[PDB]
């Protein structure tokens, strides 16, 4: 039993809700919140900009030190950093950004990072400003993630379409 509330169950392990991931993280304080990161951990907009803003830019400060030490992530890769005031940990995961021309096949690799964590609060990878089809991203999530994932979909219209079109 966990503290996530109001989710619709899609499969044995995948759950979904119309929610602002920022507000959801603040309420649940999950062990892991997933960020829709880029390789430079520059948290400018989309989910990343919103999460960082909620940390009062502490996520960005920590991220800049991470990059200065380690260099950029790989597309499809991830790193674990602090969750600040939102969660114990933040798993920064880089899905491909279609608006940069990146290979959509890397979306599966991106979701594989979730399997290293038993329970996660997450957005749909590569959706929103990353330019992928959110319906496809959900299909890849369900077919790749085996651990327990609670998906937050900000857009109510999109949430309804995701549920109504789910196979
Ligand atoms: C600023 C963005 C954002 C803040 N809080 C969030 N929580 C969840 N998902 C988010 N964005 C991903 C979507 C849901 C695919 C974006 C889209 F497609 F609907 F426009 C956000
Ligand atoms: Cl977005």
């Amino acid at each position: 039993v966990n503290s996530f509330s109001g989710y619709l169950k899609l499969t044995d392990n995948v759950y979904i809700k119309n929610a602002d991931i920022v507000e959801e993280a603040k309420k649940v304080k999950p062990t892991v919140v997933v960020n829709a990161a880029n390789v430079y951990l520059k948290h400018g907009g989309g989910v990343a900009g919103a999460l960082n803003k909620a940390t009062n830019n502490a996520m960005q400060v920590e991220s800049d030190d991470y990059i200065a030490t380690n260099g950029p992530l790989k597309v499809g890769g991830s790193c674990v950093l602090s969750g600040h005031n939102l969660a114990k940990h933040c798993l920064h995961v880089v899905g491909p950004n279609v608006n940069k021309g990146e290979d959509i096949q890397l979306l599966k690799s991106a979701y594989e990072n979730f399997n290293q964590h038993e329970v996660l609060l997450a957005p749909l990878l590569s959706a929103g400003i990353f330019g992928a089809d959110p319906i496809h991203s959900l299909r890849v999530c369900v077919d790749t993630v085996r651990t327990n994932v609670y998906l937050a979909v900000f857009d109510k219209n999109l949430y309804d379409k995701l549920v109504s079109s789910f196979l």
